[PDB]
């Protein structure tokens, strides 16, 4: 009830004005007080014709949220940035594409990273979607795929507590930083964004370099659970060019292109 005062609304016309414009590649953003999901909306405008490259949606609440393998995401009003943008894909080789994924996480994390008094351990990003801090997460991301689209999806726990919404859940306000101003970060996050899906598009080294530096996975021993109920344990090495997690399973490479990572001691 009192983070309810730690919530105000999105400012649409100041977005509007920091984000569209010349210097910028966003074309369109919009707030929406409720949906129920940003990302299947975006889906769903390009489904009957529309150019939603550089288009951005952005849901005060939103009450069918979606996550990767057919789960879900949790929300309550004003306590996450919900977004969703579409990126023009086609013109990138198709082996490529699973890094825009990892590059959306990593403009996240850039975006609120310095809003924290100091970083606690187990803070950066978990392969393949997860923006990590203190060992919770801090936001999930949601890559979905329609040719000559992807439509990029993040959901960021600004002032959600985990008990709105999942156990292993954390977020700005949890992690000490007492009043977080949505509409900053949001800027932020969404001018670090374009910057990775630049890089991203003409194959910046920068990119995976990055990534690297900021993975709490490469280096680790983990378990990870494979589309179909299977368990690989190996330690994670590295990532191939096709955004895959490479793993060292007692001397032997095991590539993986989909999974849920557990970090082991
Ligand atoms: N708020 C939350 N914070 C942290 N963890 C959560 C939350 N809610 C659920 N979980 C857990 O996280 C698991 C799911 N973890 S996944 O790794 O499978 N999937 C994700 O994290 C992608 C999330 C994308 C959400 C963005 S939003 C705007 C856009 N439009 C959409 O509809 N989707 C995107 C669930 O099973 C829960 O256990």
């Amino acid at each position: 009830t009192d983070r309810d005062r730690l919530r105000p609304p999105l400012d649409e016309r100041s977005l509007r004005d920091q984000l569209i414009g010349a210097g910028s590649g966003w074309r369109q953003l919009d707030v929406v007080a409720q949906t129920g999901s940003t990302n299947a909306d975006l889906l769903a405008r390009a489904a009957s014709g529309a150019d939603i490259d550089g288009v951005v949606l952005i849901a005060e609440h939103q009450t069918a949220g979606r996550g990767r393998h057919g789960r879900g995401w949790a929300a309550t009003a004003r306590a996450q940035i919900i977004l969703s943008v579409g990126v023009r894909v086609v013109d990138v080789p198709v082996q490529a594409w699973g890094w825009l994924s990892l590059a959306a996480g990593l403009a996240v994390l850039d975006s609120v990273a310095p809003l924290i008094a100091v970083p606690p351990a187990e803070t950066g990003l978990k392969w393949p979607n997860d923006v990590l801090a203190r060992g919770g997460k801090l936001a999930g991301i949601l890559a979905e795929v329609a040719q000559p689209f992807v439509v990029l999806g993040v959901g960021l726990n600004v002032t959600q507590a985990p008990e709105e919404v999942d156990p292993d859940a954390t977020s700005l306000l949890d992690l000490g930083v007492a009043a977080p101003d949505r509409n900053r970060i949001a800027s932020r996050l969404l001018r670090e964004l374009e910057a990775r899906i630049i890089q991203w598009r003409n194959a910046n080294p920068q990119l995976a370099a990055d990534y690297r530096a900021r993975s709490l996975t490469i280096g680790s021993r983990v378990r990870v659970e494979l589309p179909g109920g299977q368990d690989v344990v190996g330690i994670a090495r590295d990532i191939d060019d096709q955004g895959r997690l490479c793993l060292d399973v007692g001397g032997r490479t095991v590539v993986v292109s989909a999974g849920d990572v557990v970090h082991l001691r």
